[PDB]
């Protein structure tokens, strides 16, 4: 039978994202809007830096800026922790270690506000090099594609993951971003704790030619696999 949280995602769902950030004391805010259609694993979003110039590269924020929109195959629907936690939601925490540079620590709450799926994030970055690849804006604005291994965190009644993002640098090299993630439910209701599996994500980054604010347009597809 079709689960409680899963039912909230059968159509197109409006999304709001809000991030407050502080990287080496450079404070900024980002707002995003768009839609998710989990039946196809499909996200369409536009993000705006509401405080002026973004002090870090947009690509470094992509993973922080809603795995609840993954397409889970029918035979894997008992492994979808993310939708099971809805509408009350989940806390998503990460540490992102940029090799030979600083780290982000993020804490987000992902939940419904009425019909809208909201991702509210606080991001703190420390120990960055002021002329490194991040604060020096040396990263290319590229498509991002990966496969993240999700595991149960039974003691926290949630999930964990660790994965690498390799950001292309303008000189042809790679800036590694090592991600460590833990998610836990906000409410006290039952959730689905998954067997080991993957989320495969493809993200295309673009610009709105009519937009004068610092911004990012994102088209993303997210699909579960590996069972």
């Amino acid at each position: 039978m079709v689960s409680k949280g899963e039912e909230l995602f059968t159509g197109v769902v409006p999304i709001l994202v809000e991030l407050d950030g502080d990287v080496n004391g450079h404070k900024f805010s980002v707002s995003g809007e768009g839609e998710g259609d989990a039946t196809y694993g499909k996200l369409t979003l536009k993000f705006i830096c509401t405080t002026g110039k973004l002090p870090v590269p947009w690509p470094t924020l992509v993973t922080t800026l809603v795995q609840c929109f993954a397409r889970y195959p029918d035979h894997m629907k008992q492994h979808d922790f993310f939708k099971s936690a809805m509408p009350e939601g989940y806390v998503q925490e990460r540490t992102i270690f940029f090799k030979d540079d600083g780290n982000y620590k993020t804490r987000a709450e992902v939940k419904f506000e009425g019909d809208t799926l909201v991702n509210r994030i606080e991001l703190k970055g420390i120990d960055f090099k002021e002329d490194g690849n991040i604060l020096g804006h040396k990263l290319e604005y590229n498509a991002i594609s990966d496969n993240v291994y999700i595991t149960a965190d039974k003691q926290k009644n949630g999930i964990k993951a660790n994965f690498k993002i390799r950001h292309n640098i303008e000189d042809g090299s790679v800036q590694l971003a090592d991600h460590y993630q833990q998610n836990t439910p906000i409410g006290d209701g039952p959730v689905l704790l998954p067997d080991n599996h993957y989320l495969s994500t493809q993200a295309a980054l673009s610009k709105d030619p009519n937009e004068k604010r610092d911004h990012m347009v994102l088209l993303e597809f997210v699909t579960a696999a590996g069972i």
